[PDB]
C-alpha cells in the first residue's frame, strides 16, 4: 500500500525506505503520475536522507525497465562506458572513450545535452560533428562499424523528461544526479565511472556490484570526477560482485603531478578545440589525463576476466592507450565516427 | 544576489540560511514567483535541515507583510488566539473552536483565523460553518465582530490569498513541512496572547521561539498523546513564552482534579457531529469533553493573564478554570455563540 505521504514521511524521518518504496516512487515519475512537487520533493529527501546503494540500484532499474534497448545480440559482452556525474569532467571522458575505441574496447556512452554553456557529454560531440541522436538500430550500427556509438537520454528515456525538467528548476545536486551512469540503456558490463561526490562513491560501487558488473569507481582526491594527475585517487574497484577501496597515485607510472587549472571541463566548443589538439599528439597535462583515464577503461575491461593483475593490467592500457593517440588510430576513429554520421 | 540554487543547495547541506534568505524564498513564493517545485523542495528541505526560529519567523513575517489587515485600533490590545497546527493524526473533536467561544465568553476577547479541513472529517472553520456561523468576513465586519460579539474569524484564505501556491503543493505532497507550523504564526489580526497547539514535538519549541521574538504571551502545547490541544488523556508539555524568553514545563490536570480520559472519548466526526458536540458542551453535557475544552479555555486565560509581568502560574490556572467553567455554567459561552450566528444573519 504504498504513497507519497507515506515514502516521503518516512524519508522527512530519516528513514532507509523499505524494499520496493523507492522503485514505486521512481516508477510513477516515469509512468506520468508524479506532479512536479512530489518528485522535487523525493528527490531532495533522498539526498538529504543518505541514500542507499538498495535505493539508487531500484531506481536505475525501474529508469531502465522502462527504456528503449539496444535490438537482441548488438552490444558485445565486453563493452565499456568511460562517464562521470559532473556536478566538469566532459573532456576527459570524451577523449578517453574515444581512444578506448581506437585502442579496440567496444565503448557504449549515454548522456544528455547540458543546461548550462558548460558542456554535456552530448554537446562536445556535436561540436565535432557527430551525430549524437540516432535510434536504437544505428546506435547498434555505430557500435559495430565505428567501434562507438552515443545513447542520447532525451531519445532512450523519454518517459524521464519531467524528472529532467524538475531537476532543472530546483538547481542543485541530487540523488538523479547519481543516475548516469546508472542507466545506460546498452547496459555494459564494465566501465571507468567518475563520481564527484565523495560520500557516495561507495554506494555507486555497491549498485555496479549488484550488477556483477567489472567497474573502477573513481574519486580523484581534488574532488574530479575522473583519476586526477594532480594528486592521488580514490579507487572502488568492483569486481565479482564485491569492492576494493584503494588509493590510487600515477605517479607511480610516471605521470607528473599537474594543476587542477588546467584539466577541468569548459563549454562545448572549448572542449572540441581540446579534444582536437590532444588526438592530433598535443603533449601536456591533459593529454596525461585523458591516457590515464583510458587506461582506467581498458582495466576495468580486463577485469571481466576472473585472471586480471593489477599493476600489468594498468601497464597494457597505459601502452594501449598511448599507442592509439600516437599512431593516431584515436584521430582516425573520430573522423570515421563523423563520416559515418553523414552517410546514413 | 539570492536564488533558488543557492538557498537549496545551502539547506541539504545542512546548513543554516543567511539571515534574509528564508524571507527571499517565501516573498517569492507568495508573489507567484516560485515554481512547484522549488516551493517543494523548499518545504522540505527546510524540514529535513531542522528550521530555526529566525527562519520560520522570516517565513511568517512574509506571509504577514502580505497578507490582508484589520482596519487600524480595532484589535483590542490583549486579543487572544486558541488555534494549532493540525496533523495530530487523530479524529479530536474541534477543541480550540469550543474553547475559543468559552474565553469570549469570559470576556477576554478572541480573534481566530482557520481554513477548511486539511485532513480531519471536520476543521474549525467547517464545525462553526455547520453552527451557521459566517466565517468568510472580511477586515471590517471581522473588526465589528470583535467588537460586538467580543469574537471574530479570519478565514485564512480571505486574509492570505497569495498563500494558495504553497497550499497547492503542501497538498500535493501530503507530509507534514515547515510550512504546517504557519498557520498559528500569521493571525492577520496580530494578538499578542495565545493557546498554540502543535502536533510536531521537535518543531514546537522553534514555534515558542518565533513568539518570544515577537514578545507574545503564548503556551505552546503538545499533548504527550500527540494532541496540538493539552490533553486529558496524559500529561502536556508546555512551552511558556513570557518576557522575550522560553520555558519548558510538563502540565499533569491530574493537578487541578482532572479524572484521566481515553483519547477515543475525545473523537469526533463529520462537521455536523462536532457541531452537535459543541451544542452539547455549551448546553452544559458533562464529560470528558466539557473537560478538555474548560481546559484549553483556561491555558488561553493563563496565556491572556501572562500579558502582565505580574501574573503568577498556579493563582492564573485557577482563575482561568473557575472562569471557564462559569462561562459555560452562567450560559454566557452558549449565548455568545447565539449572538455570533445572529451577528453573521445580520449583515
Ligand atoms: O549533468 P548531466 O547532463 O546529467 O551530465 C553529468 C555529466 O555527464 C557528462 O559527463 P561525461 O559522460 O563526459 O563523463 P565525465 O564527466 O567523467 O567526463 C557531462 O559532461 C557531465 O560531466
Ligand atoms: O490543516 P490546516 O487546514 O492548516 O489547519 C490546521 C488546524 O487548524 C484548525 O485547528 P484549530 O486549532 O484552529 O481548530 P480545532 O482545534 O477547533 O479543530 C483545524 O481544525 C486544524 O486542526
Ligand atoms: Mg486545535
Ligand atoms: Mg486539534
Amino acid at each position: 500500500v504504498p504513497s507519497w505521504p507515506q515514502i516521503l514521511g518516512r524519508l522527512t524521518d530519516n528513514r532507509d525506505l523499505a524494499r520496493g518504496q523507492a522503485a514505486w516512487a521512481m516508477d510513477q515519475i516515469m509512468t506520468g503520475n508524479a506532479r512536479p512537487a512530489q518528485i522535487a520533493a523525493f528527490a531532495v529527501a533522498m539526498t538529504m536522507k543518505a541514500p542507499t546503494a538498495d535505493e539508487v540500484g531500484e531506481l536505475a532499474g525501474v529508469m531502465l525497465s522502462h527504456a528503449h534497448p539496444l535490438p537482441a545480440d548488438t552490444v558485445p559482452d565486453d563493452a565499456v562506458d568511460v562517464v562521470g556525474t559532473g556536478g566538469n569532467t566532459v573532456n576527459l571522458s570524451t577523449m578517453a572513450a574515444i581512444v578506448v575505441a581506437a585502442a579496440g574496447v567496444p565503448v557504449v556512452k549515454h548522456g544528455n545535452r547540458a543546461a548550462s554553456s558548460l558542456s554535456g557529454g552530448a554537446d562536445t560531440l556535436e561540436a565535432l560533428g557527430v551525430r549524437i541522436d540516432l535510434g536504437p538500430d544505428l546506435v547498434a550500427r555505430s557500435l559495430a562499424e565505428v567501434g562507438i556509438g552515443f545513447c542520447f537520454a532525451a531519445r532512450f528515456h523519454p518517459s524521464y523528461r519531467h524528472a529532467a525538467a524538475v531537476r532543472r528548476e530546483i538547481g542543485v545536486p541530487t540523488v538523479f544526479n547519481l543516475l548516469g551512469p546508472l542507466t545506460n540503456p546498452a547496459r555494459p558490463r564494465a566501465g571507468l565511472i567518475g563520481c564527484a561526490f565523495a560520500d557516495l562513491a561507495e554506494v555507486m560501487a555497491g549498485v555496479f556490484a549488484a550488477r556483477r558488473s567489472s567497474v573502477l569507481v573513481v574519486h580523484g582526491d581534488d574532488g574530479l570526477d575522473e583519476l586526477t594527475t594532480t594528486t592521488t585517487s580514490t579507487i572502488w574497484r568492483v569486481a565479482a560482485g564485491s569492492v576494493d577501496k584503494l588509493t590510487f597515485d600515477p605517479a607511480g607510472f610516471g605521470f607528473a603531478r599537474a594543476q587542477l587549472d588546467q584539466l577541468a571541463g569548459g563549454d562545448a566548443q572549448a572542449n572540441a578545440a581540446a579534444v582536437r589538439a590532444v588526438l592530433g599528439g598535443a603533449r601536456g597535462p591533459v593529454r596525461d589525463a585523458v591516457v590515464l583515464n583510458a587506461a582506467g577503461a581498458i582495466v576495468a575491461h580486463a577485469g571481466l576476466s576472473s585472471r586480471a593483475e593489477w599493476l600489468p593490467a594498468w601497464e597494457e592500457g597505459l601502452r594501449r592507450a598511448s599507442a592509439a593517440i600516437d599512431t593516431g588510430a584515436a584521430e582516425q576513429l573520430l573522423a570515421r565516427w563523423v563520416r559515418f554520421g553523414r552517410q546514413i
